[PDB]
DNA sequence: CGGCTTACG
DNA sequence: CGTA
DNA sequence: GCCG
């Protein structure tokens, strides 16, 4: 099929260095401000992901979406050479590799690492030396990054699911804390932990999430946050190690137990698998998905979902379990 | 050709 | 602009 | 860059 979202895949899979190319090249066109040419590397790496068994010969390409002349002459010197000259040419680039290490920054997106590699910086002390050009989110990003630039291991994960079930136990007895993001879809490793947060009384959610941050800073457990009300956090936490501690990105949801499944749908992702369901309601089905809801535009009427299950059902899609979201 | 991702911080 |  |  078309769109990621009416197929399984799973995290691991049998066209690993084919797909680990293509998305090179989506990067790049990121990185150049081409949206288009990004999804469609995307896409047809993601293609690949879904496969059933390694791709060895050209005519194995033939009928599958998002393959046309330029991704099937990168598969084609791949298999021929084991190198694809444009994407090597990429790696090595000084744009690429700069643009790449200035993105992966929290809190510098492509447009600002953009304007700072024309202004000719290239490294993170190039960066340091002018901090009047600096954020406060982009200082804690700058000078946390080597440890946000450490895999945080699902053994991190246990543990500070329960230092946030005990600040939100605290904030709002019977609340509850999800595990979301790219650990839900069986990730052993991230770039961080992703929580969505409800509570089974409609309403009892409300202002909840200053709560929690307000009690997680009286523990000394955060190292950066952005602070009236909020619902959304992205903040930075101290983790625990043998003798010494290390900085972990933390993300925190709320959202109400009515939204409670659009929620987990969207915060668990993939987020290609995420853009590719929404892509795949509006077109295919006249419907408008997002973390709070599905919209009947014609209507003006939303669906209610009590389940994932019930919102794939309302879509005509066969259920996908979050490891096969590994768009 | 137009379309290509969303709401919140 | 950033979360990304 | 590819789809419809
Ligand atoms: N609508 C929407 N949802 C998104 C977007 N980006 C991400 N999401 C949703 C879907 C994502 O699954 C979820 C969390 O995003 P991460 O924590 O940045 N990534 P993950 O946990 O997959 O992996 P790792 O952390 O190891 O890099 O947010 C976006 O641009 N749009
Ligand atoms: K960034
Ligand atoms: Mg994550
Ligand atoms: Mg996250």
């Amino acid at each position: 099929p078309a769109y990621a979202c009416q197929r399984p895949t799973p995290l691991t899979h049998h066209n690993t260095g084919l797909s680990e190319a293509l998305e090179i090249l989506a990067e790049a066109a990121g990185f150049e401000g081409s949206e288009g040419r990004l999804l469609t590397f995307c896409r047809a790496a993601s293609v690949l992901k879904a496969l059933p068994s390694p791709v060895t010969t050209l005519s194995q390409l033939q009928g599958l979406p998002h393959f046309g002349e330029h991704s099937s002459r990168v598969v084609q010197e791949l298999l021929e050479h084991g190198v694809c000259e444009e994407v090597e040419r990429v790696r090595r680039s000084e744009r690429y590799q700069t643009m790449k290490l200035f993105t992966q920054i929290f809190g510098v997106g492509v447009k600002t690492a953009d304007r700072w590699y024309r202004e000719g910086l290239r490294t993170l002390d190039d960066l340091r030396e002018q901090p009047q050009k600096l954020t406060q989110q982009q200082k804690a990003g700058l000078q946390h990054h080597q440890d946000l630039s450490t895999p945080v291991l699902r053994s991190d994960v246990d543990a500070l699911q329960q230092v946030v079930e005990e600040a939100v136990g605290q904030a709002l007895p019977g609340a509850t804390v999800t595990l979301t993001g790219g650990f839900r879809r069986g990730k052993l490793q991230g770039h961080d932990v992703d929580f969505l947060i409800t509570h089974p009384k409609e309403g009892q959610e409300a202002g909840l999430l200053p709560r929690v941050m307000c009690r997680l800073q009286d523990q000394g457990l955060i190292l950066y946050h952005q602070h009236d009300a909020f619902e959304r956090s992205f903040c930075i936490f101290r983790l625990p190690q043998p003798g010494s501690w290390k900085a972990v990105r933390v993300d925190l949801v709320v959202a109400p137990v009515s939204q409670f499944p659009f929620a987990l749908l969207g915060w668990t992702g993939s987020a290609l698998f995420a853009r590719e369901l929404r892509r795949f309601s509006r077109k295919e089905k006249g419907l408008w998905l997002n973390s709070h809801g599905l919209f009947d535009p014609e209507q003006k009427t939303f669906f209610q979902a009590a389940s994932e299950e019930d919102i794939f059902r309302h879509l005509g899609l066969e259920y996908l379990p979050p490891e096969q979201r590994n768009a």
